[PDB]
């Protein structure tokens, strides 16, 4: 398969250009005006800014270095940085700048303003099959581009993935995305996206996020996750038995890819067998699929966000406004040498 080959042949050799040799610094904070929080995690916040002489909206991750320091994930945040800045396709955000200073670490990616898709998901009930497979097409070809690269992405969810203007997927939280050739053992996910491995402590490989595509798709298509319980030890029970059931309104094509996809063996996962990726691409559920014109854009999408200028926060919800704490003294300079 020759386009193909050939365009993932150029992909390595482009991502590898820029893996081996990193951008640094190429931003300052006060070049941005601060306009509203987007979002929060562990270590920060991501934050809706302004630059000052184009006049660009981007969004800017805000990471403290010393909250990194203290629960031990320097490894991660260097993880998402170098990644970020090593890749290039059309339904991955975009990160335009980096720097850090003497307390935080920033990285100012492209500002998508039509939101998360978990809000839409959400709003909506539950998609479609036609509109979650135009996602879902989306996400098994940024799939088969991250593993090419030996990329684990490892946290897919609604929340992790943003709608843009053209009603495209924009992947974002590379804060798990990790290059590994072969197995990785790192606890590190969500609890009811997780594959048995993760689970069971195994060394587990890219298979893990085909299991989390067919997670994603079940909740595209239900409205809610297969595996759902209070505690995550409950979760967990669900997950690593051989059993899921799916709601009477399924097609017979989409529980037989959730099936092969929710495959708790991974050497029988679909994504994961001899074939690969092609499994899932000539699957019955992805029949009318036209993956160049998925790949081009050129598939009418079965939604657009609602929003007014580029910069318009209206998709994105509220949050607490706190201040950017900037030490007069550089802390943990050793541990973040590389970003
Ligand atoms: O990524 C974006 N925002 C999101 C959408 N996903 C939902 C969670 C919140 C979030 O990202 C964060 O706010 C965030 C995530 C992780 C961490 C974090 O501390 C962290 C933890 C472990 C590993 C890496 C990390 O960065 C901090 C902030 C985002 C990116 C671009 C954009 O235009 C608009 C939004
Ligand atoms: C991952 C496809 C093959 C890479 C060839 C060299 C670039």
């Amino acid at each position: 398969q020759e386009s193909v080959k050939e365009f993932l042949a150029k992909a390595k050799e482009d991502f590898l250009k820029k893996w081996e040799t990193p951008s640094q610094n190429t931003a300052q904070l006060d070049q941005f005006d601060r306009i509203k929080t987007l979002g929060t995690g562990s270590f920060g916040r991501v934050m809706l800014v302004k630059h000052k002489e184009s006049g660009n909206h981007y969004a800017m991750k805000i990471l403290d270095k010393q909250k990194v320091v203290k629960l031990k994930q320097i490894e991660h945040t260097l993880n998402e940085k170098r990644i970020l800045q090593a890749v290039n396709f059309p339904f991955l955000v975009k990160l335009e700048f980096s720097f850090k200073d003497n307390s935080n670490l920033y990285m100012v990616m492209e500002y998508v303003a039509g939101g998360e898709m978990f809000s839409h998901l959400r709003r909506i009930g539950r998609f479609s099959e036609p509109h979650a497979r135009f996602y879902a097409a989306q996400i098994v070809l940024t799939f088969e581009y991250l593993h090419s690269l030996d990329l684990i992405y490892r946290d897919l969810k609604p929340e992790n993935l943003l709608i843009d203007q053209q009603g495209y997927i924009q992947v974002t939280d590379f804060g798990f995305a990790k290059r590994v050739k072969g197995r990785t053992w790192t606890l590190c996910g969500t609890p009811e996206y997780l594959a048995p491995e993760i689970i069971l402590s195994k060394g587990y490989n890219k298979a893990v996020d085909w299991w989390a595509l067919g997670v994603l798709i079940y909740e595209m298509a239900a409205g809610y996750p297969p595996f759902f319980a209070d505690q995550p030890i409950q979760i967990y029970e669900k997950i690593v038995s051989g059993k899921v059931r799916f709601p009477s309104h399924f097609s017979s094509d989409l529980k037989d890819l959730l099936r092969n996809l929710l495959q708790v063996d991974l050497t029988k996962r679909f994504g994961n067998l001899k074939n690969g990726v092609n499994d899932i691409k000539n699957h019955k559920w992805f029949a009318t699929t036209d993956w160049i014109a998925i790949y081009q854009r050129k598939v009418e999408a079965p939604f657009i966000p609602k929003f007014k200028g580029p910069g318009d926060t209206s998709n994105f919800d509220d949050y607490e406004e706190e201040e950017i704490r900037v030490s007069i003294n550089e802390k943990c300079g050793k541990e973040f040498t590389e970003f």
